[PDB]
């Protein structure tokens, strides 16, 4: 009875094109906020943030007022899209192919004319994703909202603190906060200023998954490259191991290229770490070729230089704690014995070249072990958020 | 005749904006339920559940009533979207880019004013997918439904048990149940409580496919890594086999990373199993380098330590059940025979180092076989649903 | 003139909400059929069938009738969506994100009131895809159509044989038939039965492409694994070949996993075939390790057991048709000659162990060749449609 | 003034449901054509053609006529969708999920009632893509247009030559032509014929990119397989090279499978070329195993058959232009010299087996070089468009 | 009060179909411009540019004028889509499946009748992407805008300089400029000219990411191929290293094929660079086979040709700075000594062939190092933008 009479009365002469102010010279105050339900996806490669959000817009409609004593039991009415005036607030940095992603719900109006409007949506927003410290990164994504066609002389947009009480945590991103800021900017289109409300989502990447799939495996595979310096040269498998480990490390290189955006702003931390590991494994292969040159050195070729025999066989080795008929028969027997003596001298020269290969192999093991530790620790601990990451995620 | 007259009469003054209650102070009772037709997809990486569902909403429209004696043969009428008042029930945790995925069908009304509305849809809902026990996991996905703009003072939302009579089984997921719960929550937006109806789909993953593509292949490939400890050192192929098996096991590592969500909540069971298998294969390569160091040990270098010759060549070996002219001619002939004697001593020292490599190789085979069995069985049987999985799926 | 007058007359008091029957107590007869133009896609992994179809719905509108003598030259009229009553027939097992995929075209009405309505669409339907016999599989996909809101008391849905006269063959699927069945089911929603018309598309997979990309390559690569048993042990490349062939066969394993649905209903035929080939190649590697143990057997170690020397060197080999100063000088010369004699005995023992490796290698070649043929032929010919496939596709 | 009066007058009693003919018995003539702007994509795997096209439809509206002298300055008017009668022309073989992809623009009408309507769109059409001669293929894709609900008794559809003056060339496809054909077909739905206009896009694939990424790399990698026949057997790397080259050639095999449709109509040219190259590389590995059997042949085993020593060591080799105390001391010295003589005989038998391996290796190099050239040239030049391709693209 | 009266007055007799000119014979002037907010994506493979743009259209509506003194405080009004006449300006080279991607916002009108309309959108436009100099490329993408149905006699389209003041830089593309050009073209459809406004986005690719993921890794891996010429032949690992490096370089080849469009207009710079590196690595493998032929040369076979012993062992080597009872006993002892002498001659011939392999190996190292440097530097510096790229990006 009374609900049916109130709806009929309220729409008499109501024009949804009219900004509902009693005084046309005064701007209308609109309070804007949001509730963050969930961070659905962070697309680093496309530089897009997907969120599940409830916008909250409240204002006063001067015309949608009634005396509740004359309509007993009718405290609120509801209006769908296009039947009541609404603010045209949009996300400026929308990345959605439709631009506007809001699902239009009802406007709730109470007897004094206060209007609530809480449309939900899955919002896709353009966000600069800084991968300088990936995977120990903190991202600051901005959601910029404003009335598209109403400047500050017509619509006084005010801000209210974002709601996070219903937020559902993402397994990958720790929410730090969503502070808001209300600004008033001039655009070359228009002489009137246009206020906006910008919410910045400060989120922190949880690093367990990337430690498991990116960091740890690289550490262990680099460790196996160091085994080349232990494999005896006579196994004939030194090169196989080294080059095979290097060719497997490109799998992680190509993995990183697929996830990171193709930007030139900085070299990502993970890229530095992987590039430095692969360069150390590449240099180990170079060193292995030199070690094989000494082990297979032709005895009848050159002679161990003086500097080789002192630097390696003396200094480095110490430091490493390594350390008539009867006359014819005589002529033939003496030839056979001298041939053996000559072979003994040649094999003693070969043994000296093989010792040099072992020493260089032993010196390189230690040197390359030190380079790996320093590079690994130095690169990883340069990240401002590394200590916090290991504390919370491991 | 009568159908045409009833439709004309029913819409006289009908306002689709009006909640159809006789008494405006009383809330309207709405019964909500669903029929689950099919679980279409579970996206673990995006944390989304796709379902084919028929929502069921029933209420009473006070105005859509008629005397069937005055309209003989007209027991029901039908109204499309926007011509009859409807409840604005939505899925709160929708992940669909349009948010609302319901296909709007007719409302069926009978002569006493009871309204049925059974809109179908393909629903995408945000679901926390716990991969702690993957692939022996049980997921609990929630579908939360509620009126968006009508609080409990206007719309009394009641629940009815979900229908599963037309459910078509998914080859990958066994449906355990879909219990519902009716709650009444307060939101900071509004002083009025808002009831919701939450259906939790309890589903169990069928594990045959993952046993075939993930578990079994890992077991067999780990088994082939143990063959290194049987390959004679003189084949010159020990390292090739080991490192090749390790480099193939990253294929499964990268396979798992592609399917699992990048979350830091827990280390998945499958990750533990694969990480522990690869670490055992990596340690086997380390042990192989030590075995090759003993087999290729230079006889003129150090001497088998005392502890090496007792621990290995005695204890472990037992346990493993392994076990003037004529004078010149004399001088030259004696040199040739002593050179042979010296070679015999050196090769007997080399044979002793080769036996040590064999023993260490034999001890490591047994030890690594035991580590594989224990790790494999221990990790797999820690899953609460492992026994049930093998009973039903294998 | 007359076309303009007929349209004006026909819509006078026409209500598109009214089921167009003269007698409101009688159900309306609707004839339903379809024309299958093309099978666009079969998504085995998502279990979805995409088709290009023209629905055909015909009924009688009691009100859309006229005397053609009073409107000379006007034999038919046309009405778009929402201006004429239409049946609300939907595909029940739609997999489309919009659910309803029909493109709404005109309804054609002739002077006696017979209405034709032939809306086209690209339909996505949920279909159980049985991969038990893949790639020699026959699929039966169901298209279930019915009025959503009109039960059998209001709408008498009848079936007509599907049209295939304009069907364009798919290169991958041979159409067997599209029989239809008209049923009448009860639903817990409603006390009234709801008739449906189900068209089952029986399609047969053409197997040339999969024979070329899956079967043939597996056969040939398995054949190359058998070459290990021919490679002399002294080449030092037996393990490289075997393990390399095994590591390449996982490419096909991972290929199959990507195309097949992750279901636990059955082990696909192709999975059996590939799993059995890889297991045979894996066992060949195991056998190769045993062959290398005999070839590299230390002569001073154990002695060929009695059972080894009879089973292999005798039986299997036959079957395989394999088959004072002068005294000191004497003491030194005799030592040199006895050392040679001892070496000859040791190398004759080594030659006997190498012959055993060759025999075991020759016995294993034949045995593994037989296992490959039996497994390959036995698995492939277990498929009920294998004979037909080779007849028609190869 | 006059524009405002003309629009008001023109819509008085205008019914957009009415086919705008003065005489209702006569069909309306509609001229149909298109402008091809760009070939956007050819999806061979999904068998879909995407084009950017401007449809052109012109007819006469009997009612939209005016005297320009009474409306000075008003030569044309414009009407949007749904306000003026339009032809319902659709693409029959649309592959778009929405079916109709036309963006509805204005209809332009001039004072004599001639109507122009030029709606643009991105059209996706089902096209049989014949991959028999890929990548030297010429495709003929059909765009079939017709009125959906107006047969030839109501709508006389006529054709006009397609416009290509604004066509932008695709880097991958050379446009040969777009001839049109106007037909009149009967459908089982309807006793009336329905005319259609079919435009066939004849396009030719430009082959530089595929020559660079598919053909050339296969040629060079096959060439490297022939190097096995030059590698000395004593390098111990013959098998590594051959099997490694074969395992890399599956990369191109799997590349081709990903781009080609999974059809059984024919074996694509590129598949023949790659399959024949891999089979030649596979046979080279088989031949390498036989060459290693001769090189490692045990001297104490069988004896070079008579046919082996003539066919290879004589004929093929020529063609290839290859080519008391003192008595005891005597007994021991004579044993040492006879042992050397026996070793010399055995190594001379081994040298003869090694020469056979070299000859077979040299004969196989030439034979396999000839098979590669013949197969490569023979397969590639069987394509009717190969000569034109190399002329225009290389 | 006054806002409500103005809206009611303004729509009295307003026809949105009417071009709002006072004089129907005169064309309406429309000013068109845009603001470029962000370059979202450049799809080289699909040849599509995605941008976030605000179109700016301004004109004068003769009818939407009022005296502000009679409506105090009402300086502007707003109208949504379909209520006010608007220009139908579209992007001609749209690649969006919907064609028109504009999100329709309000039109702002002030008291003198000046209309502003600034609709935003995510625009996808077809763009020829020239990959001749990739990754040192500069792209010129065109955005062509024009009224679809209003020719130059009705709509006088004028241009204004594009706004870039709010442009947000892309990490991958440096914006050079967005100049505009206003043209007037004739189309075969129509005798009237149709003006357009074309904005050309000149953008430059930032090359740090591609230098890191494409160029640098290729340089280093090619460098490791040169190590083969240092590995002693007796290591038995020369072929493994070379062929393994070649088989890894196809990873980058296949990477490039995936990103580049499949066009035949030119061979991309990156393709030249990678193809030339792989050909040099392939030739190194060929040279390695020749080096192994000399190292393993049978001493009893042919004799080092005269030209081989001078060109290599003399010239190249210098340049490279390489450098009764007693009678029987005599007969047997002399046989043993002559056999040793003969072996010494054979091994001295073998040492001469091994020296030739070393020299050829040393000459090839230098030659191949020079080819790598020349090819690398020559190809990279042929790009007109290479110098600028290294200056700004590295
Ligand atoms: C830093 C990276 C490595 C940098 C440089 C290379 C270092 C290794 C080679 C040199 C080792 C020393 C040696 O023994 O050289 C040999 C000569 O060597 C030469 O004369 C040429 C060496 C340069 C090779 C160029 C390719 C390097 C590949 C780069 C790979 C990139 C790796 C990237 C990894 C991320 C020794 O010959 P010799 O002793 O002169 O001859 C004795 C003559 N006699 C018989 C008359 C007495
Ligand atoms: N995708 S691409 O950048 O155009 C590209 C990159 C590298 C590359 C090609 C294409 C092919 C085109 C010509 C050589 C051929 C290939 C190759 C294969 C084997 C050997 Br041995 C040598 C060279 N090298
Ligand atoms: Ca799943
Ligand atoms: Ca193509």
């Amino acid at each position: 009875e009374f609900q049916r009479k109130l709806y009929k009365e309220l729409v008499k002469n109501y024009n949804p094109l009219e900004r509902p102010v009693a005084n046309d010279s005064q701007p209308l105050t609109v309070y804007f906020s949001l509730s963050l339900l969930q961070i659905m996806d962070v697309d680093e490669k496309n530089q897009v943030l997907t969120t599940n959000i409830w916008l909250q817009m409240s204002w006063t409609d001067h015309y949608l007022q009634w005396n509740v004593s004359e309509y007993p039991g009718v405290k609120t009415v509801r209006f769908p899209d296009g039947q009541i005036w609404k603010p045209d607030i949009l996300l400026y940095n929308s990345a959605d192919e439709r631009f506007d992603a809001t699902f239009h719900t009802n406007v709730l109006v109470n007897s004094s004319g206060h209007c609530q409007y809480l449309p939900p949506g899955i919002f896709k927003s353009s966000c600069y994703i800084d991968v300088r410290w990936f995977p120990f990164d903190v991202q600051h994504c901005k959601l910029k909202f404003g009335s598209w066609s109403y400047g500050g002389w017509s619509l006084d947009l005010q801000m209210q603190e974002a709601d996070i009480s219903g937020y559902i945590p993402n397994g990958e991103w720790d929410l730090v906060g969503i502070p808001g800021k209300r600004s008033e900017r001039f655009y070359e289109c228009c002489k009137e200023p246009y206020p906006d409300v910008t919410f910045t989502v400060t989120m922190r990447r949880r690093t367990l998954y990337y430690g498991l799939n990116l960091l740890i495996p690289c550490v262990l595979i680099s460790a196996l490259a160091l085994l080349v310096f232990l494999l005896p040269a006579d196994s004939g498998e030194k090169i196989s191991l080294g080059i095979t480990v290097l060719l497997s490390l490109t799998v992680f290189m190509l993995l990183v290229a697929e996830i990171m955006p193709a930007t030139s702003d900085s070299v990502p931390l993970i890229a530095q770490y992987f590039a430095s590991t692969m360069i150390i494994v590449g240099l180990s292969v170079v060193v292995t070729v030199i070690v094989l040159q000494y082990h297979h050195h032709d005895p009848d070729g050159g002679k161990m230089p003086k500097w080789t025999r002192v630097i390696l066989l003396n200094w480095c080795a110490w430091f490493l704690r390594m350390k008539p008929d009867l006359a014819k028969i005589l002529e033939e027997v003496r030839y056979i014995a001298n041939r053996f003596r000559c072979q003994d001298e040649s094999e003693a020269v070969c043994s000296e070249w093989k010792f040099a290969a072992c020493v260089v192999d032993r010196l390189c093991l230690m040197a390359f072990s030190v380079f790996t530790i320093i590079c690994t620790i130095g690169i990883l601990m340069s990240a401002p958020n590394f200590v916090e990451a290991v504390s919370k995620d491991f």
